[PDB]
C-alpha cells in the first residue's frame, strides 16, 4: 500500500512527465525495445526498425508511446484505487496482445531508466523507491486478473 507522501512523490515526477508525453514515450519504449528486443515483436506496425532514429522517426511508435503514458498516467492518479482502470487492460492484455507479466517487468525498468536519465532532480532514491512501489502495484493487480481471464502471465 503505499503512504500519501509516496504517491505525492510518484505524481510529482509523472508532473514532469507530462510536459512532453510523447518524448518520454518514446524514450521508454526505445529503452525496452533496446533491453529486450523481443518485446518489439508484439508491434507490427514498427517490429522491423533496427536503430534509434528510426524508432524516434517512427510516427506509430510515437502514438503507442502516448497511448502507454496516457493509461499509466490515469492509473497512477488513481493512487492504488485502479481496479477500473485496469479491468479494461487486463482483458486486452490477457485475450488479444497477450502480454507476459515478464514484459510488464521489462517496460517498467525502462520507466524508472527514463524517469532516472531525465528528471534525477526530482527522482531521488525516496521517489524512486515510491515508483517501483506503484509499478510493482500495478504488476500485481493486472497478474491477478490475467489469472481470473484465464491467462496465466
Ligand atoms: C504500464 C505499461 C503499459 C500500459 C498501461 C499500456 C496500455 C495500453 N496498451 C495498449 C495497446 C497495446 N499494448 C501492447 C503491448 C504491451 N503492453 C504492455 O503492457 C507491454 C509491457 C507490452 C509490451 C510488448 C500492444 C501490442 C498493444 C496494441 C498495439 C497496437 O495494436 O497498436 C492500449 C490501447 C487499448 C488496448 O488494446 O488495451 C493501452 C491503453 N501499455 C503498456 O505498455
Amino acid at each position: 500500500v503505499l503512504s500519501e507522501g509516496e504517491w505525492q512523490l510518484v505524481l510529482h515526477v509523472w508532473a514532469k512527465v507530462e510536459a512532453d508525453v510523447a518524448g518520454h514515450g518514446q524514450d521508454i519504449l526505445i529503452r525496452l525495445f533496446k533491453s529486450h528486443p523481443e518485446t518489439l515483436e508484439k508491434f507490427d506496425r514498427f517490429k522491423h526498425l533496427k536503430t534509434e532514429a528510426e524508432m524516434k522517426a517512427s510516427e506509430d511508435l510515437k502514438k503507442h508511446g502516448v497511448t502507454v503514458l496516457t493509461a499509466l498516467g490515469a492509473i497512477l492518479k488513481k493512487k492504488g484505487h485502479h481496479e477500473a482502470e485496469l479491468k479494461p487492460l487486463a482483458q486486452s492484455h490477457a485475450t488479444k496482445h497477450k502480454i507476459p507479466i515478464k514484459y510488464l517487468e521489462f517496460i517498467s525498468e525502462a520507466i524508472i531508466h527514463v524517469l532516472h536519465s531525465r528528471h534525477p532532480g526530482d527522482f531521488g532514491a525516496d521517489a524512486q523507491g515510491a515508483m517501483n512501489k506503484a509499478l510493482e502495484l500495478f504488476r500485481k493487480d493486472i497478474a491477478a486478473k490475467y489469472k481470473e481471464l484465464g491467462y496465466q502471465g
